[PDB]
C-alpha cells in the first residue's frame, strides 16, 4: 500500500476552494466548507448567517461550519494555512513515486475495472463510464495521478470493496473533475482547477479545488 497523502489542515474541510463554492437545488453538505483568499461573496446559494464571533457562518444546507478569508481572526490565517496545505498535498500526491506506478492503464478508461491499492498515473485524462471498484482493506491507500481531466459519467459509481475507505483515496487532477448527474464518487479530489457536481451527484470524500467547486442538488460528506 502507498502511504496516505498528508492533507494537513485541508483535511478539516469537505469543500475547500480558492475562487468560489456555488450551490443550487436540493443540496446537502456534511462537514465544513470554506474559501480563501476570496471573500464569502464567492460562496453562493447557501443563505449564510454569521456567528456572533464572525469567525464562521452557518447554512441550512451545511451540517458544519462555513469559513471565508474576510471573517474574524483567526479564520483568515486558518484559511490561508488550509489552502497552503491543499496546495502542498496536490504537489505531493502528483510527486509520489513509491510504490512504483501502474501507468496509462486503459488509456484513461477505468470503467469496469477492479483496482488494488497502489499508485496509478496517466498522461491522459481519466474517464469512468461504467463502475470502477477499489478493492482493499480499511487502511489501504490509492493515489491517482491525472495530468488532464477526471470524469465520472451520469449514474456511475466509484465502488469501494473489502474495507476500502474514501478517506484513504486521493485523486490528483490537473484539469477539471466533473461528476455526472446521479453519480457517486469516493475519495479526496485535489484539483488544480474546478470540481463540478452535476444534478444529484454524491461525493463521499473532500472537494479540494484551487479554483471553484459547483454543486447542483448534490450530497457532499466525508462521514
Amino acid at each position: 500500500s502507498p502511504a496516505a497523502v498528508n492533507l494537513g489542515t485541508a483535511g478539516n474541510f469537505v469543500i475547500l476552494a480558492k475562487s468560489g463554492i456555488s450551490t443550487t437545488g436540493t443540496t446537502h453538505v456534511t462537514g465544513d466548507i470554506g474559501v480563501s483568499p476570496i471573500t464569502a461573496t464567492g460562496i453562493t446559494g447557501f443563505g449564510l448567517t454569521m456567528d456572533s464571533s464572525n469567525t464562521f457562518a452557518t447554512s441550512a444546507l451545511v451540517t458544519g461550519k462555513v469559513y471565508a478569508a474576510d471573517y474574524t481572526p483567526p479564520t483568515p490565517a486558518n484559511m490561508s494555512t488550509a489552502v497552503s496545505d491543499m496546495e502542498t498535498a496536490y504537489t505531493a500526491a502528483a510527486g509520489v513515486t513509491a510504490p512504483a506506478p501502474v501507468v496509462e492503464l486503459g488509456a484513461g478508461n477505468i470503467g469496469g475495472m477492479t483496482l488494488a491499492p497502489g499508485v496509478y498515473k496517466w498522461s491522459t485524462g481519466v474517464t469512468i463510464p461504467t463502475d470502477v471498484t477499489l478493492a482493499g482493506g480499511a487502511n489501504d491507500v490509492w493515489i491517482f495521478q491525472i495530468a488532464q481531466t477526471l470524469d465520472l459519467s451520469n449514474g456511475i459509481h466509484v465502488n469501494l470493496s473489502g474495507g476500502a475507505q474514501a478517506a484513504n483515496i486521493f485523486w490528483q487532477v490537473a484539469g477539471q473533475t466533473t461528476l455526472g448527474t446521479t453519480s457517486v464518487f469516493n475519495g479526496n479530489i485535489l484539483d488544480q482547477t474546478a470540481i463540478v457536481l452535476n444534478t444529484g451527484a454524491t461525493l463521499n470524500g473532500r472537494a479540494l479545488a484551487q479554483t471553484a467547486v459547483t454543486l447542483d442538488a448534490s450530497t457532499v460528506s466525508a462521514s
